[PDB]
């Protein structure tokens, strides 16, 4: 899990994006996506039932007190859920992976935005 205050709910449009690398590749489908900018109060924690884990501290990282959040497929049904200037905590059913939400991971299709591919904290 983490907890941000996100305060920038971006546009829900159709943008251009990459397309999964070295295979048969195809258009760089014209996908109704968007992304979100978050600030930062405490990092990544441990699914600790009743309790939480610790909120990490980004002092040690001065890049990117917010963070880029993307959203495709699923992630489409989330769009009017939040409100931008406020927290949210997203949790994760899934291998515990820290450090997570600055550079793109390796558990999906290695797709990256137009700007966004390792702009910020994608």
């Amino acid at each position: 899990s983490r907890l941000f205050l996100l305060c920038h709910k971006e546009a829900l449009m159709k943008r251009n994006f990459c397309v999964p690398p070295g295979a048969s590749p195809e258009v760089p489908k014209p996908a109704l996506s968007f992304y979100v900018l978050g600030s930062w109060l405490g990092g990544t924690q441990r699914k600790e039932g009743t309790g939480w884990g610790l909120p990490e501290p980004q002092g040690n990282d001065d890049n990117d007190q917010k963070v880029h959040l993307i959203f495709f497929g699923s992630s489409v049904r989330w769009f009017e859920f939040l409100h931008p200037g406020q927290v949210y905590r997203l949790i994760a059913p899934g291998p515990a992976t820290p450090m997570l939400f600055e550079k793109d991971g390796s558990s999906c299709i290695s797709r990256r935005p137009l700007e966004l591919a390792g702009c910020a904290s994608c």
